């Protein structure tokens, strides 16, 4: 035994590189980290760091950000900053040019990152499963390709994440995704995104914002409400303040067939059985973990949900030494979640002690237009298996939005209780400033939190926040099932 | 007994108000709330509303949120917004214009609220105290004036609040206040507030905000550090981040001569003996409650350090059925505080339950240019009777900023704990978004939290809030009263 590495990697992601640095840093294993390139790039998008480094949080926040300005700058002049508002629209190209090279430079350190570190080493290429203790590395996805390195470690964590999920239609390939959407060379005039979760509703506000003088974007989705799995009050008021900032969503809608055209645009035929052109055409179906290629199969490695690695609470997979974390799971896909796996499985293995990631009540926000964050349960959710339940609810328009003539832009709480209990078993927000807000919540939740703590903190007052503490007297309650302001 | 009216509160303040509308519609006892005058006024500045609701929170914030727009307008560009940069500034009039609309209507709501409201009772007026139970209304603070109406009650509430303190120097009545500020006809060039007191600092940031092409604001203050009584570090950052901003900041100097000039504006003899001119000259020197005209004495209403009322844990004065509560007590001032010390009032008395407000650990915040966000302790202060004290630190420039170009914009995070303990004492924060994550923050600390509890919390991953949750190793240790980093 006694092998080269301790642990092989696949992937630096959020929680792969997490995993690697701790081990190599705080327990000094020799690590071998693998992934496919150096820097964010076009022809293969996620790289060193992670689908969140590289082609997610950070250039989506930084783009979001941008597109908040639209709103902001027709906003002042309530305020009395007259400028030349006449027909002003943003330019793409810088958004870009000054978004690649702060990423651009987040890969740079990095690397500086792996020269300065011992234990740790990155290799790039295509990493595969060859047996227990054994990690090929290969230029290509393709298992035909050149052997590039073979790596003999001890054990062998798996973070190589998730990937766009296509549909199966015609003209499938004309469509762009969120891996693309990124390094488009212009803005796009006549916008499409499809799709109804995080990446849809979110894109769907960056292209609004980031849109050529006179364009539009429609937003479709195969079901009646979108975000399917959020307060179904707050995916309400969403799709209407969606609407009010010019992007025309679309509900039971899907496209079937999909031509492209004389200029290059886009030809889309709907279920409604309508025919619409389009620049360009997103599409947020979803997120598959990345493991067909890896050949878990040869090694042994559990595949169920198409492809989705069997894990334990602990991140073990069938073979006692093979770990997998993050996306590829496919338990709760997020950054900071994966970082929480990956640091769980370093003291797990390397640190002696175990510990487990807590999946329970874990705070997350989405960077729409208006911004959502919610922890914990629904409605629907907490009066499925909880016996009574109570529900406060409050929305108020913020003071400063009388002025700015976005006076629809309707700040939004929800707190779901536990009637036996007072417990807080959820909290939903909608408006500006909310995914900050949430983050705390989550600390009080985990925590274990009753609503007779939440009022009975004194305010801090000129405030979103605050108006958690004002909540009291419950809008409605859910008895055993049905909602009702129950009696005896 | 079956005295007139069950509770005369002297003043419609954000707290009297609260406990005067709880007492009507909650227990039916009648209610007459006494109060200077209408709307929101230049004569005499407070009004039904509070002093925060009036000349406060309300048009201070509106304005706070108009002069940010400085900021947010040149960043944009960076985001390719590209606009007219060529040094436009700000119109103060359409500002103010819709201030007051925003203000006045908000007292039209209030007029509507005693008319639909059985029990409570607005009378307009300067109240007074002739004994116990005879609250006296005169048209002028003048006790030589009018007698308008003599009110009998069972309890006496006063919540009068606070008012400018000026400084006795030659020149002073030459200066404005919070109160005259809210008023200008026109927008400040050459501008100096004086002091360092939240008043001082937020102001400073609307003027520098407001001010016409070519402006200056300067900001004096009588000791070497503005903000006494913050985290000790955020202070710091505070006062570099404001002259980034364009606002000179100047220590250990104050003004003892003002004269009026030639064209109007004002001359300023300071302490270190220099002469400069100004257009105006803002006092933010703090607030004694305004007790000096309610005529206690005669009542025997206990008169101490600058007037304030002598109060007991439940609000209880000398006297066993007046009250006061708020700004004129001298315990916190604050909006919430007030609010709750009324409701606590309320339920002290009419609610047959008493209860006592909590004053240790409130949540507050300082709306500055960058807006500071504190709960519980300082630095100092944990190592003064705490046994072991434990600091950990972490400050970061958010990930937009590198694109803004207003890379000086650091974020700031402080946590203070109890090292033998492990408890979160007190929390500090300074940067954009801060006051809405402090709120959340307290709920946790009045519930008593761990930094254990706080790192082992999941996080929102593009978020600032986010790294509350970051802090796992001090940065140093005060050890019994010295910064240390170990025992031997
Ligand atoms: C557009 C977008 C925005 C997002 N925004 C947020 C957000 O705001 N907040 C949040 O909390 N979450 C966000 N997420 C989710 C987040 O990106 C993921 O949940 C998280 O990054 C998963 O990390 P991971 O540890 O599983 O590995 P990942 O971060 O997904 O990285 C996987 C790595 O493995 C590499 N790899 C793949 N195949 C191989 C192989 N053949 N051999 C070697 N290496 C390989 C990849 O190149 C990549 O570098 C966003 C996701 C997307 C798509
Ligand atoms: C510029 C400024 C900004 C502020 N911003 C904030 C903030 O952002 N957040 C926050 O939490 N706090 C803020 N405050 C503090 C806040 O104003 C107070 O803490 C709080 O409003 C005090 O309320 P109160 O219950 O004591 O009564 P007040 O709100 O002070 O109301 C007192 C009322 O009594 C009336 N009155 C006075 N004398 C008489 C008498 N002769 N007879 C009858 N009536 C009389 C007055 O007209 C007034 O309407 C701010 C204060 C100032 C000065
Ligand atoms: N925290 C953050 O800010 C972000 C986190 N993320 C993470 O990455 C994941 C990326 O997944 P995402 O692409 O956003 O989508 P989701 O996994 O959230 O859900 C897919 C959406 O598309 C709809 N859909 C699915 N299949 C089809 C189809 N065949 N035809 C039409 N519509 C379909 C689904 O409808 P239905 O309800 O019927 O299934 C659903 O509403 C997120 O779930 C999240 O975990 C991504 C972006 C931001
Ligand atoms: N929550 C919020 O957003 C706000 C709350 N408020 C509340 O209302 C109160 C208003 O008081 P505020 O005006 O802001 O200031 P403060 O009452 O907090 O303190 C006064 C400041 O001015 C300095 N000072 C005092 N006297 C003199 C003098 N004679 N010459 C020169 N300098 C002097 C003091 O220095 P030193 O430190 O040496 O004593 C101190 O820095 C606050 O205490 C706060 O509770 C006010 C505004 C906003
Ligand atoms: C009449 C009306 O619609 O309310 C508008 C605001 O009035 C002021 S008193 C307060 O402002 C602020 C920013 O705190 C807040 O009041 C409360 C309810 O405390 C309301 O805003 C908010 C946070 O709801
Ligand atoms: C070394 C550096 O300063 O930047 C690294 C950034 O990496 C990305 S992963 C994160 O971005 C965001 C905005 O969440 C955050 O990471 C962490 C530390 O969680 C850091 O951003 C920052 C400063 O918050
Ligand atoms: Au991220
Ligand atoms: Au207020
Ligand atoms: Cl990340
Ligand atoms: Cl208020």
């Amino acid at each position: 035994m006694s092998r080269a590495y301790d642990l092989v990697v696949l992937g630096a992601g959020s929680g792969g590189l997490e995993a690697g640095w701790n081990a190599a840093v705080t327990h000094k294993k020799k690590v071998a980290v693998v992934d496919v390139q150096a820097t964010h790039g076009p022809p293969l998008f996620a790289a060193l760091g992670g689908t969140c480094v590289n082609v997610g949080c950070v250039p989506k926040k930084l783009m979001v950000t941008g597109a908040q300005y639209m709103d902001l700058i027709r906003e002042s002049g309530g305020f009395g900053w007259e400028m030349d508002r006449e027909s002003l629209c943003p330019n793409w190209k810088t958004l870009i040019a000054a978004k690649n090279k702060v990423v651009n430079s987040i890969n740079e350190s990095y690397k500086s990152m792996f020269a300065d570190t011992e234990g740790l080493s990155f290799h790039m290429g295509f990493g595969a499963l060859q047996d227990a203790h054994t990690v090929v590395v290969r230029k290509s996805e393709d298992p035909h390709s050149d052997v590039l390195e073979t790596l003999d470690t001890e054990y062998i964590l798996i973070a190589t994440g998730s990937w766009p999920t296509r549909l199966g239609v015609p003209g499938d390939e004309f469509c762009i995704t969120s891996n693309e959407a990124f390094y488009l060379e212009d803005a796009p005039k006549r916008m499409l995104c499809v799709g109804g979760g995080y990446i849809a509703v979110e894109f769907a506000g960056i292209f609004n914002g980031y849109k050529p003088c006179g364009g539009y974007v429609d937003l479709c989705y195969r079901g009646d409400l979108i975000l399917r799995g959020f307060d179904t009050e707050v995916r309400k008021s969403l799709t209407k303040q969606l609407g009010a900032n010019g992007i025309r969503v679309r509900t039971n809608l899907n496209p079937t067939k999909i031509t492209k055209n004389e200029d290059g645009s886009n030809h889309v035929h709907f279920n409604d059985g309508t025919e619409e052109d389009y620049d360009q055409v997103m599409l947020a179906i979803g997120r598959v973990p990345r493991s067909q290629a890896l050949q878990l199969d040869k090694a042994g490695v559990r595949t169920g949900k198409n492809g989705a690695v069997q894990v334990d609470a602990y991140s073990k997979t069938s073979v006692d030494n093979i770990y997998a974390i993050g996306d590829v799971t496919n338990r709760v896909m997020l950054t900071p979640v994966a970082i929480n796996e990956g640091a769980a499985f370093v003291e797990t293995v390397f640190g002696g002690k175990p510990r487990a990631t807590d999946h329970t009540k874990v705070a997350c926000a989405v960077f729409s237009i208006p911004p959502i964050g919610t922890c914990g349960m629904t409605e629907e959710e907490a009066a499925k298996n909880y016996e009574t339940v109570a529900v406060y609810a409050s929305s108020f328009t913020p003071l400063m939005h009388n002025i700015s003539g976005s006076k629809h832009k309707e700040f939004m709480i929800r707190i779901i209780t536990n009637e036996s209990n007072g417990e807080v078993l959820g909290v939903h927000m909608l408006g500006d400033s909310a995914p900050e807000i949430i983050q705390s919540v989550g600390i009080c939740m985990k925590m274990g939190a009753k609503i007779s703590d939440f009022h009975s903190t004194i305010g801090v007052h000129p405030t979103s926040a605050e108006e958690l503490c004002s909540m009291r007297t419950p809008a409605y309650f859910y008895e055993s099932g049905k909602r009702v302001e129950k009696l005896s």
